[PDB]
C-alpha cells in the first residue's frame, strides 16, 4: 500500500500547493497528478505512495519524468504510467 494513504486523493494533493513558489515553472496540477504533494517548505514535494522526496525543481521539469528518474520502483507510478514509460526514461 501507499506510504501516506491520506494523500491518495489528487484533489487533496493539489490543495496542498496553495503557496507553491513555482506555479508557472512547474504546475501544481501536474505535480499533484504525478502523486506529489507540497510539504510547505521551499519547493520540496513528496509522493504519497513511495514517499520519495524531490526538491530543486527547474523550470519545465516534468513531474512524471522526474518521478520515473528517481523512483522507478514506485507502484503508483507503475500503475499510472506503465512499465514501458518508466523503461524509456531510463
Ligand atoms: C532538476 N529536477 C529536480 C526535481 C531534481 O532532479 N531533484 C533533485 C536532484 C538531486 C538529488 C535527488 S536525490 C533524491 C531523489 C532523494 C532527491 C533529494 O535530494 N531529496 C532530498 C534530500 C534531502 C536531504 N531531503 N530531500 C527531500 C526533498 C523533498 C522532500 C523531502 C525531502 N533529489 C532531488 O530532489
Ligand atoms: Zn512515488
Amino acid at each position: 500500500g501507499p506510504a501516506f494513504p491520506g494523500m491518495g486523493s489528487e484533489e487533496l494533493r493539489l490543495a496542498s500547493f496553495y503557496d507553491w513558489p513555482l506555479t508557472a515553472e512547474v504546475p501544481p496540477e501536474l505535480l499533484a497528478a504525478a502523486g506529489f504533494f507540497h510539504t510547505g517548505h521551499q519547493d520540496k514535494v513528496r509522493c504519497f505512495f513511495c514517499y520519495g522526496g524531490l526538491q530543486s525543481w527547474k523550470r519545465g521539469d516534468d513531474p512524471w519524468t522526474e518521478h520515473a528518474k528517481w523512483f522507478p520502483g514506485c507502484q503508483f507510478l507503475l500503475r499510472s504510467k506503465g512499465q514501458e514509460y518508466i523503461n524509456n526514461i531510463h
